[PDB]
């Protein structure tokens, strides 16, 4: 029940549904990249049953070994199945914050902390052999931890569940969102992937980067309509 729609000669996106009460089958995405003799993962399934899928995908389709994955944020679409990866003896990327974030949420933590410079580019200690993946944090937005990945030799830029698509009519739900950041947030991962063309999202199709400024401009109307009174 994976679908995968390959974006570039070497990027996948993996779509897995899961069926939410009162919304129904709602589509979580994600990356499947092949660096040389090496396949990188970016993000889970919702479950580890579909992310077990999803590594015999790769199996099948590439037969290339899965190095290892980046877990964008500490959320179910996104670290739900940390188990199969684990299972699979690949090593997981997160960010230090999500990490800390996983238990509390119940989650299963990435095995590797990722840390970032002031400018949100990540240290290249915590970040080893990621090939063409540029990991970045843009600051808080639609989580606090939430992080992005640009895909280099590539029009692609990853962004989470930070960037929403252009047709979107909000934000979504904002708790653990950071309101007063996440306009910033936005357009730093903008500004940090300046050429990218394809914009990839957790929870959207691919869009344009109509989506990085559509959500830029929701989020400066949120910003000031949350903090910006008496």
């Amino acid at each position: 029940s994976l679908v995968f729609r390959q974006l570039a000669p070497n990027v996948w996106q993996h779509t897995s549904y899961l069926d939410m009460p009162g919304f129904g089958a709602v589509a979580s995405n994600g990356l499947i990249v092949r660096d040389g003799g090496r396949v990188l993962v970016v993000d889970t399934a919702w479950t580890d049953d579909q992310t077990a899928q999803i590594l015999n995908w790769i199996k099948q389709e590439i037969n290339l070994p899965v190095a290892l994955a980046v877990v964008t944020h500490a959320h179910q679409d996104k670290m739900g199945g940390m188990d199969a990866l684990h299972a699979a003896g690949i090593a997981t990327y997160a960010n230090a914050l999500s990490n800390q974030l996983a238990p509390q949420e119940g989650m299963v933590a990435a095995q590797h902390s990722l840390t970032f410079a002031a400018n949100g580019w990540v240290e290249p200690a915590t970040a080893p052999n990621f090939g063409p993946l540029k990991v970045f944090y843009p600051g808080p937005g639609h989580t606090s931890d939430n992080i992005t990945v640009g895909i280099d030799g590539t029009d692609i830029a990853f962004g989470g569940c930070l960037i929403k698509d252009s047709k979107a009519k909000s934000l979504g739900n904002l708790g653990d969102a950071d309101t007063e950041h996440y306009a910033a947030s936005a357009r730093a991962f903008g500004a940090a992937f300046p050429k990218a063309s394809m914009i990839v999202m957790s929870h959207s199709a691919p869009d344009s980067r109509a989506a990085i400024t559509h959500t830029a401009r929701m989020a400066d109307k949120l910003r000031l309509e949350h903090h910006h009174h008496h």
